[PDB]
């Protein structure tokens, strides 16, 4: 058990010489280098769209603040009317309050029904969307990435240990004694290569990231075709009526 | 007892802390546009609520109008998510489809962004403004007779009192004078309130054309978004 302290002292004295630049990096192959890349750069962006695609659809942040509070909470935040809905409600009763004879009240009255219907039709697009696009996306995010987050840190230890190994060898005099380093050297070397393989495997699947995602935006396209679809005929029928 | 005597007192106090009946017509005015008054300002706040979702644009706005210097140019949601899918596509590659499917939402989402700017500037402009105007202008006027026309009241009141004390032949005389003489003043303001309180059928009428106009902005913007998809869905 206290031999595992001695490694994680060796990998820390190692990392410290480093980056004190008195040590150097073992460069890793170029493919793995610009696979790891690739495979960043993908959550980067992904992850900051699917951010600002929520804000587009919830324009409320106090509200989001509000949600985040109850999950945590482990309790239900409470319902409320969108502000499409709401408005008709208010123009509805002023309607009524006016007098359903009067041209106004017929107006205003038409109007608010017309705003309920779309805001009904507005929260069709929220679960749309919310089921076909967020979801699938945080998905990728929060399974495949942390996977290859994992393997990144053994890789990366190897490394360290490897080279620890090196600078061990650099500085061994005794003939006996640089032997054991060079088999100890051949002991990490393999290591080493075998992770480097593993993570070279996980870091393929991502290549059909991309085309899982391309699918998806596809889809909300569809569903904010469909929402402005229906708000137009909602519209002009109202104009008809009125 | 002396709790009997204790409560008493409470109503005494409770009268501390807590009237001539205007013809029907002009009362039945009052109300009516005392309604349109309460109606109005719901609609007119509400409505704006709907054209800037975010709680904290107003307050910004509200502290900017209080400073006098211009707010600055916030960019709208759609417009910052079209940048970000645009510079996305263009990091993956542009030769890439899913590169080329960025960039094209991108800019979409950018001309919807400036189409909502269009249709928030027009319903400010002959919408919100005049039902403002109205709430803002003549209200204030019609309050005004109210209060006046109010004291008239409340003094012609006081001059019923003073008659119904008015013992002394010359006393009766007088108050009866003073009577007459505020009675007069009530008519005069009555009939200038009259004259106000006609005026509200015109108001209705006006903000009639005003909601009419408001319709067709919404109509523009929801025509205006979808011939937009459509030439999306047509580039993909």
């Amino acid at each position: 058990l206290a031999a595992d302290a001695g490694t994680f002292l060796s990998r820390a004295v190692q990392f410290t010489e480093e980056k004190l630049g008195q040590a150097e990096k073992t460069e890793l192959d170029a493919h793995l280098e610009n696979l790891l890349s690739k495979a960043e750069c993908t959550k980067i962006w992904t992850e900051k769209i699917m951010k600002q695609t929520e804000v587009l659809l919830q324009p409320n942040p106090n509200a989001r603040i509000e949600e985040f509070v109850y999950e945590k909470l482990d309790r239900k935040a409470p319902s409320r009317i969108n502000n499409p809905e709401l408005l008709g409600q208010y123009m509805i009763d002023a309607g009524t309050e006016f007098g359903p004879g009067t041209a106004y009240g017929n107006a205003l009255i038409k109007c608010g029904e017309t705003q309920k219907r779309i805001g009904t039709a507005d929260r069709e697009l929220i679960q749309t969307s919310a089921l076909n696009f967020l979801t699938p996306l945080r998905n990728f995010i929060e399974g495949d990435y942390k996977t290859i987050a994992k393997e990144r840190k053994l890789l990366q230890n190897k490394r360290l240990d490897l080279d620890a190994a090196k600078t061990r060898l650099k500085k061994a005099k005794a003939a006996e004694t640089r032997n054991s380093s060079e088999q100890e050297l051949r002991i990490t070397q393999s290591e080493f290569d075998r992770q480097a393989e593993i993570t070279r495997l996980l870091l393929e699947g991502i290549s059909s990231t991309h085309a899982h995602h391309l699918r998806c935006l596809n889809d909300f396209v569809e569903a904010q075709m469909t929402y402005y679809a229906q708000c137009y005929q909602y519209m002009l029928d109202l104009q008809k009526q009125l």
